[PDB]
């Protein structure tokens, strides 16, 4: 399958994306690395984007997020779901159970498999920040490990978020590299060391 773009885009606009400072406690399920420009987090658990723009686009703007692997030989392979986790019983009704990532809580979700390059990918209209706020956050699920057998394979992603019009044309892109994984503060510590030396 031809591969998408993943060319950091900021538009007319001015689309990017942000993340909370979690932490790399024990506790942590969901946590960001600045320095590796990666998301580490565990099996379906929350994980949010804050979305910001300097300029409010057009009503009918939407969201969309989908995944690639991150290495030059494998980036033709559909990012999917193994064959254990897609006959999980673990439906929300909106998702496709082959689906890697979900949207949480967006009942106006809506999730595509391409036609022509086979790629899965969901998304969501654009929403303006809530009266308190500065910026949206999408609250999005990956619905396989990093290491799952039949699927990823231990082989790294992207997840690519691109801001379109209504009929899907490019308004802004960006991206950030994601590991699915049981201790994802552990990981987190250990690849910013790996990098540090
Ligand atoms: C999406 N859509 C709109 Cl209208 C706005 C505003 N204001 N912000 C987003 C998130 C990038
Ligand atoms: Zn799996």
């Amino acid at each position: 399958s031809s591969v998408p773009s993943q060319k950091t885009y900021q538009g007319s606009y001015g689309f990017r994306l942000g993340f909370l400072h979690s932490g790399t406690a024990k506790s942590v399920t969901c946590t960001y690395s600045p320095a590796l420009n990666k998301l580490f987090c565990q099996l379906a658990k929350t994980c949010p984007v804050q979305l910001w723009v300097d300029s409010t686009p057009p009503p009918g703007t939407r969201v969309r997020a989908m995944a690639i692997y991150k290495q030059s030989q494998h980036m033709t392979e559909v990012v999917r779901r193994c064959p254990h986790h897609e006959r999980c019983s673990d439906s929300d009704g909106l998702a496709p159970p082959q689906h890697l990532i979900r949207v949480e809580g967006n009942l106006r979700a809506e999730y595509l498999d391409d036609r022509n390059t086979f790629r899965h990918s969901v998304v969501v209209p654009c929403e303006p920040p809530e009266v308190g706020s500065d910026c949206t956050t999408i609250h999005y699920n990956y619905m396989c490990y990093s290491s799952c057998m039949g699927g990823m394979n231990r082989r790294p992603i992207l997840t690519i978020i691109t801001l379109e019009d209504s009929s899907g044309n490019l308004l802004g892109r960006d991206s950030f590299e994601v590991r699915v994984c049981a201790c994802p503060g552990r990981d987190r510590r250990t690849e910013e060391e790996n990098l540090r030396k």
